[PDB]
């Protein structure tokens, strides 16, 4: 059977133990049942699945080189199938709550679940917190009695954790750390002196690296019960290798990918982010250029947006952007080779996760 | 040594243990670290600590009949106290999301987080999710080797979705059921033919009572190693029992007690919520007086807000009230003696709960 197949189709199976459980247990009603069943289609559906996928990758990997009756492959892919999902409604969960953080209007050519007229944010904050419970609803029903249940939660707690983390570093990058207190409205920052390399990585780290690839790896190594089959940093480091790269092409795009292809017009310069392209932009840029980026970035006036926009034009920024592609197949390659030691199987497994990112 | 001070040591240390992890394992900068410090302080500090003190007085009665080393029961308090402050904060993660779901202005006489210049919504909505994944962090921390671990966060889970699903009843009471839909705008009821003791009281089991009576006291049992000493569905019964007084109490507040002591302006008639003076007002109502309460109720004009405030006045609501607490005493004080069988100790840390609230 065909893993996307069979990955949504656990979809199918998970929903209705959800909402089978409300009505069963938590006195739901139906038309409220119909709601949370529209809010967790609306919400989780519809991408590509690449983190679910992962989970399920990984473990077809293992099972092709591990022996196993017929009834435990399928005891491990429908795992691999249901881990997936919590990864993917912990990023639901992220997704809605990141839209109202951040006054987002569209996400992937819809409107943001937010702004559905019968939504609203009053609904949708709650709306994300059930997201993430679920999560967990799964987990304590699918895995109740395996070996990893223990291992499996702890991991998805610690990335959950990092992630909002992460998500702190982002909202707050645009802000002099000096000057942060609860107490006092937050200007911009002036000197952009926080506008580094290793600043960037930090907010990518946290808020994107580890939910994205970290955990579907990870995830896809405990269903298998394959965990002591890799060195664990080497995972780690390539997970969050290949998490930063991810985010360096997210950011290129928000700035320069029209926006029907995007799905959403980018704000990332009106947002005054710290992206790839700011501090790449800054890390070359002469005193001129600086002070004009300075006058220019942070500002919804669309004048100064496209000075921004230009300023990052003459820069030649591609060509940064290719050395720094190039620098990423070396250590990625060099980290995948590493991974042959101990399991050549999950070797490849990385090295299609790279080859789906690398080239998208 | 006196419990509270215990659990407000216990405070501080649990502070200093996600503090200095932050550092250590997430790369977290001072100023980041004080921000969090700040946040944690304002959001889970100030209150009664009704809810987590309720652990440590749990535990305290069953150390009382119960052999055990000095460092045992040590042991047994830091854990209680430490349980406590998993169930604060989670009451904290709530009120942070329900301030900024709702619009509240204050709480505890105070400006509610979101509201402070330097927070905002977009970073007050991080710190909420942050809030709830620090309970998970002291978890995995402390009870690491505790045999209860499993049952403990299996129990926390699902008082955690019982809760956000009793935030769907809540904020969805004043629609009808029948008309929700993502699609569609939401109309205010103009029947107000939801507005029964039974949808009532759904609403306030899954949105108050998991969180606040029943998690505190089997989190007690829990970590005493006791939850074999007691009837598990007289806990919940009398659990679900004294928290629906509680939340009567509250609504009965909410429209009554002046503001300086309510510690904010209440807004249930302005907000069309399902109070429990709105559900006895119509089930005692004449026709003239429902449909004066129908053209008045759910608006911001303070004429109209003060129309069904004299409507509930000469609708003789406190006898009703009266005539609830009287009932609720008969079935209490049943629940107490029937625990009695099982646990005379657990029974007498029900009448203590139930006295505090009964009479607070
Ligand atoms: C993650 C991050 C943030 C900011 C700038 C960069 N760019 C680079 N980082 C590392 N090597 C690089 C480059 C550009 N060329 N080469 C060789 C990376
Ligand atoms: C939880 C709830 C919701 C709505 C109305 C009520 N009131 C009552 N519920 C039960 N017994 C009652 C009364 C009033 N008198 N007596 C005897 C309770
Ligand atoms: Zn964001
Ligand atoms: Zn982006
Ligand atoms: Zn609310
Ligand atoms: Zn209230």
């Amino acid at each position: 059977m065909a893993s996307m197949e069979r990955f949504l189709s656990v979809y199918d199976e998970v929903q209705a133990f959800l909402l089978d459980q409300l009505q069963s247990k938590y006195e739901i009603d139906p038309n409220r049942a119909r709601y949370l069943r529209i809010m967790m289609d609306t919400t989780c559906l519809g991408g590509k699945y690449f983190r679910g996928m992962t989970v399920v990758n990984v473990a077809e990997g293992f099972l092709a080189v591990t022996q196993h009756d017929e009834a435990t492959k399928e005891r491990i892919l429908h795992d691999a199938c249901v881990g997936g999902w919590m990864i993917e409604f912990l990023q639901a969960h992220y997704l809605v709550e990141d839209d109202i953080m951040d006054g987002s209007v569209m996400r992937r050519g819809k409107p943001c679940w937010y702004r559905f007229p019968g939504v609203t944010t009053q609904c949708a904050i709650n709306d994300g917190i059930i997201l993430k419970s679920w999560t967990q609803i799964m987990a304590w029903h699918y895995f109740a009695d395996r070996p990893f249940l223990k291992d499996l939660l702890c991991l998805f707690q610690k990335v959950d954790y990092a992630t909002a983390v992460g998500q702190m570093y982002d909202v707050t990058s645009m802000c002099d750390s000096n000057k942060l207190d609860p107490e006092v409205a937050q200007p911009m920052t002036t000197d952009f002196a926080e506008f580094t390399p290793a600043i960037y990585k930090r907010i990518v780290k946290y808020k994107t690296t580890f939910y994205t690839y970290l955990l579907p790896l990870v995830m896809g190594l405990l269903v298998s019960e394959a965990a002591a089959s890799v060195e664990m940093n080497l995972v780690e480091r390539v997970a969050h290798l290949i998490g930063e790269y991810f985010q360096v092409q997210d950011d290129v795009m928000d700035c320069f990918t029209p926006p029907e292809q995007l799905g959403k017009v980018g704000t990332d310069i009106e947002d005054a982010k710290c992206s790839w392209l700011a501090v790449t932009f800054l890390g070359k840029a002469n005193a001129a250029q600086v002070a004009e980026f300075k006058a220019n970035y942070g500002e919804k006036d669309p004048a100064k947006v496209a000075v921004v926009k230009r300023l990052y034009s003459k820069a030649n920024l591609q060509a940064d952007f290719a050395a720094y592609e190039a620098e990423v197949v070396r250590e990625v390659e060099s980290l995948i080779e590493q991974l042959k030691v101990k399991s050549p199987t999950f070797a490849e497994s990385v090295a299609v996760v790279w080859e789906k990112t690398h080239k998208r």
